């Protein structure tokens, strides 16, 4: 029952419960003449919520906040953007104005700046090298190396064994790596291997777009990227 594009009009956000205190958020957005669904994550931390990624735009992200208040009723106090693209940081100004402390790596903040995207307020240090991992509230943040972009981070929720791959991970139905303008195709499969080695216990893997699955999303991603590179 995971929602797809045809079930979410642009401007609306759905939440989907993955585990106790862990949800994905699903939004839709038009980009270059096509509508795409996009995922982020919500993780409970006591009486507060940690948000992973915006809902791809200001209006979507305002809707996201409204849907969180309706469905969950706990305040979002911090947010992390997992790379510099607009499906990840677009809506950060809305979050900030709402009183949410927004975060990203220094590299993500610099690339967002260069690209004219919204820029999270606070820098996440300790994630500059492939294999680096840091605790951030109820999650672990991991930099696997360059993949979909050079700055992409993944997020693990230890209490639930849930791995959110963001766009470094592709859904099982995918036949291609999608938008690779900022990608490092030579490194990507290695980056995926690092994730596989570091989170062998992951039970649910959530891609940046499309359906969640099991650990096979990781190998599938490496295979697609390799096949794409050719
Ligand atoms: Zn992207
Ligand atoms: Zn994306």
């Amino acid at each position: 029952e995971y929602p797809t594009v045809n079930e979410i009009p642009v401007g609306e956000v759905r939440l989907y419960q993955i585990a106790d205190g862990v949800w994905s958020h699903i939004a839709t957005q038009s980009f270059d003449g096509a509508v795409y669904p996009s995922n982020g994550l919500i993780v409970r931390d006591g009486d507060e919520l940690l948000l992973i990624d915006t809902a791809w735009g200001a209006k979507n992200t305002a809707a996201l906040l409204a849907e969180i208040e309706k469905q969950i009723g706990l305040p979002v106090t911090r947010a992390v953007s997992t790379h510099f693209h607009d499906d990840r940081v677009g809506g950060v100004d809305v979050l900030r104005a709402a009183g949410v402390a927004t975060y990203a790596s220094p590299s993500t903040r610099r690339l967002a700046e260069a690209e004219g995207n919204e820029i999270p307020t606070h820098s996440l240090e300790g994630l500059s090298s492939s294999g680096d991992a840091v605790r951030f509230g109820p999650v672990e943040l991991f930099y696997p190396g360059a993949a979909h972009s050079t700055d992409n981070l993944v997020v693990y929720v230890p209490s639930a064994n849930v791995l959110y791959g963001g766009c470094a991970v592709l859904e099982l139905s995918s036949t291609s790596a999608g938008n690779v303008a900022d990608a490092d195709l030579a490194e990507w499969p290695t980056s995926v291997e690092r994730i596989q080695k570091h989170y062998p216990e992951a039970e649910v893997v959530i891609p940046g777009h499309g359906l969640p699955g099991g650990l096979d999303l990781l190998q599938h991603t490496a295979n697609v990227v390799k096949a794409h590179k050719n």
